[PDB]
């Protein structure tokens, strides 16, 4: 028994996961708990949907796989400083999605842990940007002339 002996470094679909992966024994010799694994993992794919993430399942001798990922595209926490109820639905003049700069910010702050970024302005007009994707609107964002 020693510190982290076996790292599963591949990629793994959210959700979409069943006792029938690509490592199985590889992963169950280890006397853990498959279910354990997977439910963990599609409970958390499941907390943000079905997808594709690249993972290292850092498992330690002590039985112990140590790996989590998360933070969708934009819903992630948009859903929350947006303001989707219901979701989306037929047009109407109602008008929906008003999120704040520094809060798009924020959001677009801790999105790149290690990612390739480190421009405010880049992130920025990620979230917000892809926010204009989704069907949403920035309460900051200057480009009108006012005569």
């Amino acid at each position: 028994m020693k510190k982290v002996v076996a790292v599963v470094k591949l990629q793994l679909p959210a959700g979409k996961a069943t006792p029938a992966p690509p490592v199985g024994p590889a992963l169950g010799q280890h006397g853990a708990n498959i279910m354990e694994f997977v439910k963990a993992f599609n409970a958390a794919t499941a907390n943000m949907g079905d997808a594709i993430v690249p993972v290292e399942i850092t498992i330690y001798a002590d039985r112990s796989f140590t790996f989590v990922t998360k933070t969708p595209p934009a819903s992630y926490l948009i859903r929350k400083a947006a303001g989707l109820e219901k979701g989306a639905h037929k047009p109407g003049r109602e008008k929906v999605g008003r999120i704040t700069w520094e809060q798009v910010l924020e959001i677009a702050k801790q999105k790149m842990p290690d990612l390739n970024t480190t421009d405010l302005e880049a992130a920025a007009r990620m979230i917000a940007g892809s926010a204009r994707s989704m069907g949403v609107e920035v309460v900051g964002a200057p480009e009108v002339k006012d005569a």
